RNA sequence: GGUAACUGUUACAGUUACC
RNA sequence: GGUAACUGUUACAGUUACC
């Protein structure tokens, strides 16, 4: 495995989750929803490529984002 | 102006800031950096289109994202 | 050679915001 | 009519990870 590849995937998963919360609350525009849809399919492909569960990678991405923000 | 368009831009700006932090810590892979570069140009275009300052929009996206995560 | 995601460019169709 | 960003499809060239 490549460490930064996994880290990038986990963070992309968590940032997708944040974006989805915005859409769910009716706070986003249509192109934003278009990107959500396309990125969801892309993250499924990357997760299969890396052999990583998406739910678990999202939780790991949350920890990574919180740590780099705590260090900012 | 359209409220969800502005909100979408503010949030995209703040998430770009988070991604940039990961890259400045050399924790990302090359495609992640390619996306960062492309999205920085795109956000400059959207900010010009909306007449919005990117630094301010980034701070406003931070508040929106924190408010959403707080109510999750 | 293959799988996956992406970047630059190209052609067509479209969505949104604004003028 | 235009500006901006994007989505789907297409063509070419690359980047990365893994096999």
């Amino acid at each position: 495995s490549d460490s930064n590849t996994i880290t990038s995937f986990q963070v992309d998963c968590y940032l997708w989750h944040i974006r989805k919360l915005l859409s769910m609350r009716d706070m986003c525009d249509a192109p934003f929803d278009d990107r959500l849809r396309a990125d969801q399919a892309a993250l499924k492909g990357r997760g299969s490529t890396l052999g990583l569960d998406l739910r678990v990678a999202t939780m790991e991405g949350k920890k990574i984002v919180e740590d780099i923000l705590k260090s900012e």
